[PDB]
C-alpha cells in the first residue's frame, strides 16, 4: 500500500540533479518507503508541513538524522534545542528567541549592512571573483563570528565543523564517515569557544550565558546553546547567499527587477531560500502508529522530509521551478515550520537582505565565466565554486 523506491537521496547522483527524483518521490504517493536506508519518505508540501507541525507524533529527541538515539550513541551530545521535544525544548527555545530577537536585529543591522556594502565594493574592484569563497563565504565570516563574540584565531574550524554537523545527519555513507573521521580538531575548537570566559561581551554567546539568571536555562546548558548557533548559524547562510547570487546569475531578468526596486532584496533572498533550500532534508521519529495521508506508519520509525521538494511541489506552488523575486513566499518550509522553525531566521534574512541590497545598488550584471562546482553534503545543498564576473552599475 506504500510504494517502495530504490532512490538513494544521499548519493552523489542525487545531489547532482535532485529534481527529477524529487518529482518521482512526490508522484509515487504521499508516503513512500526508501528501501536503501529503511526509512519512510514524504516529499509533497502537505505531508512535509504536517509532519513538522505535529511534534508529539514526529519527535526530534530521537535525532533529526538517520541515526535513532534510542538505538545508537550520538556522535556528539544531542542539541538541547534541535533534538529536544516540548516541554524540554520550550525554555532553551525561548532563550535563543530572545537572544536572536527583533529587538536584537536593530543592534546589528547597520554593521551588517556596512560590511555587506564594503564587500561588494571590494569585489567590484576585482571584477572576476568566486562568488562562493569571495562572497558567499567571505561576507558571513566577516560578520557572524564577530556577532557571536568569537575570538579571531581558529575561525577556519567553523565551516568544517558545520559541514561535519550536516553530513552527520545523513546515513553512514563515505560523506558522513570521512567527516567524522576528521572531526576531533573542529569539535575541540568549537567546544572551547562555548565556555563563558571565551566569548566577548555583548555578543550572541555572552547573551546566552547571561540568560542563566532567569531560570530559563542553567549555567551548564549555556555552552551547548552556543554550540547550536556555531553549528547552524554559518554554513546555512553561506549556502543561502550563494544560492541567491546563483539565482541572480541564472535569471538576469530578476536581477534587473531587483536593481529597479532594491526593497525587493528581502523577498529576493526568501525566494532563493525556497528555490534552492540550503537545508534539503532531515528526519523525525514516530512515537506511535500514525496515519499520514492514508498510509499507516509504525512506532519508532524514521521519517525523511524533503524540504526542498516541498518548496517545489506544484500542488502548493505556481511555477515552482521559476525564481520569482515578487512571489508570495510565505508558507515555504526552507526555514522549517512549527515549534522548531529556525530560531535564527532573522539573522539569516538580515545577512541575505543587506547583501542583495548592496548588489542591487552597485552591480549591473552578474555573468558566470567559469566552471561551476557543487559542494556535496548529506543535508546541505550549495555550491563549491561560482566563478562570476561582476559589472559595476
Ligand atoms: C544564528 C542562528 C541560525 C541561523 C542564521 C540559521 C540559518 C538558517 N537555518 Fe536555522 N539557523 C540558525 C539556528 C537554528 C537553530 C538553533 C535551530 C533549531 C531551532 C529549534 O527550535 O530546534 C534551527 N536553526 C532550525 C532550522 C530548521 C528546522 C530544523 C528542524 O525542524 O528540525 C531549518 C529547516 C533551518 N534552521 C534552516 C535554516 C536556513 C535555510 C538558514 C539560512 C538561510
Ligand atoms: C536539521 C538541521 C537544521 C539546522 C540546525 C543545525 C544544527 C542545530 C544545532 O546545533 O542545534 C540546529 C539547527
Ligand atoms: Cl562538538
Amino acid at each position: 500500500t506504500i510504494p517502495h523506491l530504490a532512490i538513494d537521496p544521499f548519493s552523489l547522483d542525487f545531489f547532482d540533479d535532485p529534481y527529477p527524483d524529487q518529482q518521482t518521490l512526490r508522484d509515487a504517493g504521499p508516503v513512500v518507503y526508501l528501501d536503501k536506508w529503511n526509512v519512510y519518505g514524504v516529499a509533497r508540501y502537505a505531508e512535509v508541513h504536517a509532519v513538522l507541525n505535529d511534534p508529539t507524533t514526529f519527535c526530534s529527541s530521537r535525532g533529526v538524522g538517520l541515526s535513532d538515539f534510542k538505538k545508537e550513541k550520538p556522535w556528539r551530545p544531542p542539541s538541547l534545542i534541535l533534538e529536544a521535544d516540548p516541554p524540554a525544548h520550550t525554555r532553551p527555545r525561548a532563550v535563543l528567541s530572545k537572544v536572536l530577537s527583533p529587538a536584537t536585529m536593530k543592534t546589528i543591522r547597520d554593521g551588517f549592512a556596512a560590511a555587506a556594502d564594503a564587500k561588494v565594493d571590494e569585489l567590484l574592484q576585482r571584477g572576476c571573483i568566486d562568488a562562493i569563497a569571495d562572497l558567499a563565504e567571505a561576507y558571513p565570516l566577516s560578520v557572524f563570528p564577530d556577532a557571536m563574540g568569537l575570538k579571531q584565531e581558529g575561525r577556519e574550524h567553523l565551516l568544517p565543523y558545520a559541514g561535519l554537523v550536516f553530513n552527520a545527519f545523513g546515513p553512514p555513507n563515505e560523506l558522513r564517515q570521512t567527516a567524522i573521521e576528521r572531526s576531533a580538531p573542529h569539535q575541540a575548537y568549537v567546544n572551547e569557544q562555548c565556555q563563558r570566559p571565551n566569548l566577548a561581551p555583548g555578543g550572541f554567546g555572552a547573551c546566552i550565558h547571561a540568560f542563566t539568571d532567569t531560570g530559563e536555562i542553567t549555567p551548564d546548558e549555556a555552552p551547548l546553546l552556543v554550540r547550536s548557533l556555531l553549528s547552524a548559524g554559518l554554513d546555512t547562510t553561506v549556502n543561502g547567499i550563494g544560492a541567491a547570487v546563483y539565482c541572480l546569475a541564472r535569471f538576469p531578468g530578476e536581477l534587473q527587477r531587483l536593481r529597479s526596486d532594491p526593497t525587493l532584496a528581502r523577498n529576493a533572498f526568501e525566494e532563493a531560500v525556497r528555490f534552492e533550500s540550503p537545508v534539503q532534508t532531515f528526519f523525525r521519529t514516530t512515537t506511535r502508529e500514525v496515519e499520514l495521508g492514508g498510509a499507516v506508519i509504525g512506532e519508532g520509525e524514521k521519517v525523511l522530509m524533503f524540504l526542498g521538494s516541498a518548496n517545489r511541489d506544484p500542488r502548493r506552488w505556481s511555477d515552482p521551478d521559476l525564481y520569482d523575486i515578487t512571489r508570495k513566499t510565505s508558507g515555504h518550509v526552507g526555514f522549517g515550520s512549527g515549534v522548531h522553525m529556525c530560531v535564527g531566521q532573522l539573522v539569516a534574512r538580515l545577512e541575505g537582505e543587506v547583501m542583495l541590497s548592496a548588489l542591487a545598488r552597485k552591480v549591473a550584471a552578474i555573468d558566470i565565466d567559469g566552471p561551476v562546482k557543487r559542494r556535496f553534503n548529506n543535508t546541505l545543498r550549495g555550491l563549491e565554486s561560482l566563478p562570476v564576473k561582476l559589472t559595476p552599475a
